[PDB]
DNA sequence: CCATGACTGTAGGAAACTCTAGA
DNA sequence: CTCTAGAGTTTCCTACAGTCATG
């Protein structure tokens, strides 16, 4: 779309421009949205006066202004306005959002496993994350891989109905290799869609590798 | 203090350091402007007049929809992050508008060497805060006082915006044998360096000769 | 408890787009 | 008037410091 992209946190204000407004009243400028709140397309106006003026209120000097951020708020939003006269502008704004979980926490994580069969090495847990986002282990500050050689993930992501937040969790089980690093390192990290932000890491866990008991 | 500025009927949002992004939270605004019998204090519910003047927001920032003459003043903000954590944001808020582009009126078309002639009057209009004019000739500018050079000045505010009028009427006694085809301008040189100045189109009178 | 490290948060600077002035 | 060019304004990225967690 002609639409140009924009990207903010949830819980913060955002303001739009509108392309060649009057920068005082009385303005003529009309904005279009649809999105979540949006049962199809909302029309705001200088004026406003519905019950999205404590939501969404067009500026004196023709700006959108939102006090909030909210999931809901996720949309396109379109401004038409006329510079007199009759000369004409238009904005095409695509709008996501974003929240930050608290840093991942690790569960049910092995005292110590054995080699040459798999073991439950515990689970990874991330809270209050939007949009959804992603757990990755490491070995020692290596990626693990799933289908390969022993290392299993069974995973999960539950939305919080309320917040329309995110839960995650993720388990990993792995097959050593009999002979393997009697010592190895297991983190887990967390990463959202864009470079929005950076990567969260667990604390990492050294559990103890132990060999098994010959026949 | 940290010194702030924005075009009037622009919106402002102050951040509160320190404070809760979501609600609820522990803070206090309290400020003086043009708006304020005293100091005014503003809560997170906020209330009154106040709401079409400046809000508080659910992160806790502070917010004007738009900004006018009657806001410069002074904002603080002392917040709570939970217990009792403190820290406290501070302000100093100037505001300003760029006027119309300046204009010589009563210019001269022709003038005479040696004595007095009226240049014309250089007039600006809706700025604030209100600022400074001058004059230049062909590329530098000129200094009353100074070998037969004078200036009538005078700033006059807008009752109903509180904006500023300032005219400028040059006056000088042309050398003989100099110029005779002299270009003259007028430049306003705002207040705020937030622009550079505007400069009025020059006027290229004729330089005569008295006997 | 003290020292150390890691993080959140904020301060300052730089680059991009938009508007204004001029030909 | 359509086009060119120089600032102005806003924005994102980067960096220093304060603050919280940790050994």
């Amino acid at each position: 779309v002609d639409a140009q992209n924009i990207t903010a946190r949830i819980g913060e204000p955002l303001v739009l421009k509108c392309k060649g407004a009057p920068k005082k009243p009385p303005q003529r400028l009309e904005w279009k949205l649809n999105t979540g709140r949006t049962e199809a397309w909302k029309v705001l106006s200088p004026q406003g006066g519905g019950p999205w003026d404590s939501v969404a209120r067009v500026l004196p000097n023709g700006s959108l202004f939102l006090p909030a951020v909210g999931i809901q708020d996720e949309g396109i939003f379109r401004c038409q306005a006329m510079n007199r006269n009759g000369k004409e502008t238009k904005s095409n704004y695509r709008v996501r959002v974003y929240q930050i979980p608290g840093k991942p926490e690790i569960v049910d994580s092995a005292s110590e496993l054995t080699a040459g069969v798999p073991n439950k090495v515990g689970t990874c847990v991330s809270e209050g994350s939007y949009p959804a986002g992603t757990l990755s282990w490491h070995l020692d500050g290596k990626p693990l891989v799933p289908n390969e050689k022993g290392v299993s993930v069974k995973e999960q992501t539950r939305r919080h109905p309320e917040t329309g937040l995110f839960t995650l969790q993720s388990e990993l089980m792995v097959t050593p290799a009999r002979g393997g690093d009697p010592r190895p390192t297991f983190s887990c990290s967390f990463s959202p869609g864009l470079p929005r932000h950076r990567a969260l890491r667990t604390a990492p866990i050294q559990p103890r590798v132990w060999e098994p008991v010959p026949l």
